[PDB]
This record gives structure tokens, sequence and C-alpha cells, in this order.
């Protein structure tokens, strides 16, 4: 059975295809891929933007998207096995996957790390059970990657662009502050993608302690033996952003501090000069600027390089809907 | 482009055909006016007329509406320009409505003052935000106003009277208890369409203190002067239900003693005898009573009252459904 | 007005032809029995398998489901009449009952008991009151019982014996351990429909104490007598699994300790040997096991058990959406 849980799993060619899928669909967007079928939007954590265009899209394909919230609407669900359940969780991902199974024709699945400990949550049990047991195909609405995302993300780039290939591009992946450490999910799938896309890619970061899990700076090694394109880690603000073509921003904690995020705290707040402002962006070659949102003005990106022509931060958003639609419409 | 945000917007001649094309879905309640089409009905507040008559208007109608809930479901928003977003709020409205706008036809929003200073719930800034940032309409599902509640409250009336004219008809606007200090919208709806319809309104409240909000009185008071109607302050029960026609009951906090309800307390409580009953639709020319609901029965109007035939409120909250199928087919 | 509240209120034809009609669904999912119609489903409580087999049952007949929770999204409600509303509740039965069936064709409601008075939550007045002010027909998601787990529960073993017809199979309703008194609602409505589809019954349960509410031990009492199957109760596992055909578990608080589950506790404690396991079933007549879901695994019964393949809880969840179209299509 074929999933979407990351497009590290999937061909160059089978996610070119679904690049192309999506640009047909933003081109005709009513069809009937989904007549009569069904979507389970499974959420353990809030959404704006990946409810709303799921919904939407199934919508859209003649199909019907279900939204559950399990410890809010539902049942809260227990993934641990051979435990005996006598705390909060009620029922088991077992019974929950394969009871879906017998009710809809794909389940969404979006869960974010605990952030109680990252040996835990990188282990990304949640989707990995969906995926186990249930009998129809799984996709990964963001836990610890945000695949979804990544095409998004990479279409609105050809778009920009104007060519599917963006060989040669200069991009920088850069930390940004945040009152509080977040997870790197958006980190590691912009890193994922921009690799596999074949771009010359610069991890910026303010200290080697914000370098990313080594399973995405392998899968970036990888992308770029591949693709063609290059890998660097730079600490260096000025010398990033000197000629890029484009600049994606996310803030995250340092990994090495999960679980201790207090020592970590005096870390980050050192370093709220990386925010993207004019000045940094007025280094790049007329590079575009993203965020995946949701985005805190003022704090991530200022007011300016937000209202700014060159982010492409709401195209990035809408292409949300265009890429799904085609991700559900390969997997039906 | 325009919003459904007041009916004070809009012209006599537009309200007129949005009542009428309500009239016509009445009669015909399945049609095609949002195939394929969608709405992001936003509720800041708890609903249950709202959100079920929208989103049942845009099944009717071949569309789909996606409902959302900031600070529960999805992210919470901010509003205010030029700050450093390091508190609660997540992402900024601009970001919210241009990403909203890339997914849906119609946006309703639903945001209820905050009750510690009126001079900053006046301003109508949730809304405000909305129609200025979205890229498509947006419709006032209840905030300092309540617009689709009159357009719903007026088809009732001239369904009642059998007429599309009501002017002459004598309008009773009355306060009534609560043990708590309520939103003056539905007040300030109220007396804003019964004198865009020309009736002869009165409205009855305990103490001058109760006035609704000048922005509304002037509304009135121009709206009178326009239809040939009447606008009249009174604080004597037995004389305003006198010869009434009709009596629209709701409850509101005293505005001057917004913020500091404590000493507010003590003077609503010696006002319970403004409840609606028996006694005082007794007094009324044969008048129709009626409530935006929810309502709290033997507090805002009696059992009696509420179970008398007189009593048109079931109607009118059936009659949300059809005006707001008029409103987003004029709108999309 | 014919309504859905319990099995008991239907004639054995007219279950007869629900549950062919279920099976009929089953085999063309797709139709357009509730085309143009809505259903309005109120919970009250959490829920997985019901929100989501009604909503997409109503989706697949042309239709669409309205999801509210009163209390969350939508206001609380009254339900005690002839009171002064001025504590939590915002609104009456009396007024949401008629405003929805304004709006929608059918209203399903779910509201388990408080757990403080039986003798209170017996009377099922949240249900029975949504039956007696809707003007449209009303639907058990369950209360006190459980009607459409009943038939999606009978149907599953008309399945797997490959026959309508039940009389004579060896029907086992055990209670189940679990670290706190739960809601009689399943097992009530278990025997209920096991008696009704005339099977030899017993009713398994540690003590005289956990012995049903005299309302279904009666149910059952005139079901036997007019199926042909026979009622027992037993407090000895081993002559109970001997010779059984089917065993459905269920745990509920002893009815005796209603609102005073502390002494009930160390009652309840020292019987978790009624777990279902390897070791009971294998006494069966190859018996098939069943729960109504959600199941703490390792405390109601054993990953062994969940995984056999004489389980058919998983079948007996999909059966929710096949009998729940054909009650909504029956009813509408």
């Amino acid at each position: 059975l074929k999933h979407f849980l990351n497009t590290q799993d999937w061909s160059r060619a089978e996610l070119d295809a679904l690049l192309t899928q999506a640009a047909l669909f933003k081109r005709n967007k009513l069809g009937s891929e989904l007549k009569g079928k069904s979507i389970a939007l499974v959420f353990f954590n809030p959404s704006m933007r990946t409810r709303t265009s799921f919904e939407l899209g199934a919508f859209q394909l003649g199909g019907h998207a279900v939204v559950l919230q399990p410890g809010k609407d539902a049942w809260p669900i227990e993934f641990n096995l051979g435990t005996v359940m006598d705390g909060d969780t009620e029922e088991h991902i077992a019974e929950v996957a394969r009871v879906l199974g017998r009710y809809v024709d794909l389940i969404g699945v979006r869960a974010f790390p605990k952030f109680v400990d990252w040996s835990k949550d990188r282990e990304d049990q949640v989707l990995k059970s969906f995926a186990k047991y249930s009998p129809v195909p799984v996709i990964n609405m963001e836990t610890i990657t945000h695949p979804c995302q990544e095409l998004a993300h990479a279409l609105a780039l050809q778009e920009h662009f104007g060519t599917p290939d963006l060989r040669g591009k200069k991009y920088v992946l850069t930390w940004t502050y945040h009152p509080k450490p977040l997870n790197t999910a958006v980190a590691n799938s912009a890193l994922t993608i921009a690799t596999r896309m074949g771009m010359d890619v610069t991890l910026l970061c303010p200290t080697p302690d914000y370098i990313l899990d080594e399973r995405y700076m392998d899968w970036a090694a990888q992308n770029v033996a591949e693709s063609g394109g290059s890998l660097q880690v730079s600490h260096d603000i000025d010398s990033a952003y000197a000629g890029a073509d484009v600049v994606y921003a996310k803030s995250w904690g340092a990994l090495p501090f999960f679980g201790n995020w207090e020592p970590e705290k005096p870390i980050r707040d050192q370093y709220q000069h990386f925010i993207v402002d004019e000045r940094k962006m007025a280094l790049t070659n007329n590079g575009v600027f993203s965020h995946c949102l949701p985005l805190r003005r003022n704090v991530k990106a200022t007011d300016a390089v937000m209202d700014s022509p060159n982010c492409i931060a709401i195209d990035e958003a809408e292409n949300r809907l265009h890429v799904q639609k085609a991700i559900m419409a390969a997997l039906v």
C-alpha cells in the first residue's frame, strides 16, 4: 500500500507527477477524482491552513472530509504496544485505524512532537502506527516533517522562476527567533525538498547546536549527490544571504536541549537579530522570501518583508490546496 | 468590493432585493448559486443558529462551508498593526485574510466585544480588519451589530402583517433582565432596521444610562427622516407597550458602566420587572413578540409569552437561513 | 411522528426491514435517499465512530450532517420545565428543538448520564425532550441505551452465522473490568437486542448488585417470551462461557452504588479476572467476541482476543454506517 508520509519515500518521477497534477488542478479545480469518497482528517493539534485546504480539496473533487480531534471531540488514542490501558487513553490505534478504514478511503494525520524527549518524538510513532494498521492510504498533515508543505513550497518556487528546473538556485534555509523552542518539522522538510530539487542549499543557524537531526542532514547529503546541488551549514548571516535566490525562515529549538529548554532560552534570546528584515533581503539576488505560516510579525519576519512583493508566502499557502488534491487523487 | 457588514451600508433598494430573494429561496430552497463555491465561517464565540443556518445554506446552494474556531481548532489571531507578536497570538489577520482568500469565495466572521472597554469594542476591529485585508466578500455573523438577524427579523414581520410595507406600525424595542450585562449588538441592530423600515419606534429601557451608543441613535434618527417613521426613548413600561404592534426584547449592559460592571449589577437587578409577560403583552394591539435567541425562560420572557401564538421567534430563527442564502448569493 | 429512540419501540417486522435495508446499503452505498436533506448531530459527549459514521452516511445518501456540541461550540441547553433560567444554561430545549426543526430533516442526539443520580439519569430526559418538542424525527446516538449499536451488532451476528435467524444461539453478555464505573447503556442494549432476536441469553456479572435496571430485565423477559429464547443471570464465569456462540463484553458501575462510587471501587477491583482472554474464549463453542468500542486493551479484553479472527468488533463498527443509513432513510 502506498502512503504519503514523506517525499523522501517517493521517487523524483512520482514527485514530479504530483507537482504537475497540482498545476493542472490549479487550472481546473473542480473534478470527480474523489466522487463519493471520503478522507478522515485526524488532528492531534490545531490547524487553519491544513484543515481548510484538505476539507475544501475533498469537496472540490466530489468527496467529503470528516474532521476529528482526539482528546477533544473524539476519544484519546493509545499507541504503545502490549500495555495495560488503565490510564488516560480510551482505545488503541490498532482499532482506530481499522475502524476508520471501514468508513473512509484516506486518512490524514497531524501530530506534533510532545517536546519531552526527542529520542521518542523522532520515531514518528503516531504517523507510523496509522500507516501500519490502516487498510487505506495515510497522509502526513505534519508530525516531525511536513511533506505537503514541501510540495506547496516547491510548486510556488517553480512558478516564481517560471521553470520546473530549480538547479543552480541559491537556497537559504535560515533559523529565526521565537520566545519559545519550536518543532523542527518544517525545517526538516525544507532541507529535504530544497536538496531533492538540486538547489545550492545553505543551512543558516546561530550555532552548531541548531543543526538539524542527522536523519535529515543525511537525506540532504544523499539528495545533493543525486540532484547535483550542494549542502552547506553556516553561522554567518551576511555570507549566507549574499546572492541568495530563495530565503525560507523557520524557528526551532536546539535538539540537544530537548526536554531541558531552561538553559536553551538564554541562548535563543541572544540571536533575535536572525529576524528576516529588509537589510538582509537586500543582500540577496532579488531573492524571494517565504514561511509556512502561521507567522508572528516583527519576531520571525518584519512587516516590511511580509508586505514585500518578494514574499510568496500567500502563494505557497494557496498551493497547499492544489498539491494536496494531487496527493489524494494519486493515493485513492 | 461589496461586503455585508451592516444593513446601514446598503441602499433600501438593495435591502429590499435581499428580502425578496430570501422569500424566493424560502419557496425553492435548493439551488446552484454557490455550486462549487465555499465560505469560511470564522467563529470567535459560540453559536447554534448562525453556524447551522450558514452551513446548511451553503450546502443547499451547492457550496460548502468550512467552520473555523481561532483559539480552539485554529490559531489565535492578532489584529493590531505594527506590533511585536511575542504574545498569545500566532499569526496576523493580514495573513489570515489573504490566505483564506486563496481558498474560499466568502468569509463570515463572528466576534463579540471583549467587554473590557467599549471605546475599543465599538471600533469593530475584527470585522473591519477582515473586510480590509480580505480579497473576497466578508459577512458579519455578529460583532457589535447583527445584520443577518435584522433581515430575518424584518422578513418575519413582513410575513406576519402580510405586506412588505411596515410603515405606521408601532415598534417597541424593550430592554430585559439578565444576571449579567450583555452585548448591545442585537439591540443596536433592531433599532437600526426598525427605523430603516419606517416604523414608529420606541426604545424602552430602565434609565437614560441604558440608551444605546450615539452611533446607532444617529443611524436611527437618519433612518426615520428618510423612511417616514419616528424614534422615541421611554422609561415607562405601560405607555410603551400600549397599542404596540411589535415588541422585541433584548438585554444589554449600560454602556457607561462598561468595564466596571460591579456598580451596574445592583442597577439591573432592580429592574427585573422588565421581563416580558402576559400582562405587558396584553397592553399591546394584539402585538407580536420576538427575540433573536438564545433566550433564558422566565428571565427575559415568561413561559406563557414564549409559548404564545403571538411569539414569532421560531419563524425569525428560520428566516436566518433564507436571508443568509440571499446575502451569499448576492455577494458571490 | 416516528422516531428511533429504542428498538423496543419498533415491531420485529420494522426492525427486520431496517436490517435488510442496511444489508442493501452495504452492497450499494451511494444513493439519493437523503438528497438535499440534512441531519443535526447533537453531541453532549465525545464520539469517534458515531460522529464519523453518521456524517459519512448523510454524505453518501446525498444529504449533509451538521455537527453541534452544546457547551462547546453551541450554547448550553436547559431541559427542566417551568424553571427560572438564571444559571449556566442559555436556552431551553423547547426552543432548540423547534429551531433545529426549521433547519434540518432529522435530529440525532447523544447524551450520557450525569452519574450523580440514576433515578434521574434513567428518565432519559434529554432524548425524551428532543422527541417531545422536535417536529422532525429524533435518533438516539446513545444515552442510557444505544439502539444504533444494537442493530450494527445484530447485523454483524447474522453475517457471521450466515443467517438472519439467530434463535438457539448461546449468547453471553459479560461484565468486564474498568478502573471506573461506566454507563450501562450498551449492556442495556445488548440484553435488549439479543433477547429480541430469540437467543439463549446469559447475563454474566460479578454479583447480584451488577444486574441491570429492572426496566431492561423486564424488556428482556418480554422479548424471550415472544422470541422463543431464554434469559438467565449468572455469576460463574466458566459455566457461562461454556458452549457459548457469542460473547459480548461491557463494563458498567453497579446501579445501587450510583452517585456513591467510593465503596463500589474496591468491589470492581476484586473482579479484574472478568477480563476476556484466550482461556475463557477457549471454553466457547468456537464463539465470536465483540465490543462496541472504544476498548481499553489488556483491561476489558486481551491483545490476543482482540487480534483473534473470532473478534468481529471491526465488522460491528463498520455496520454502524449501514444500519444508520437504513434508519435515516426510514425516518425521512
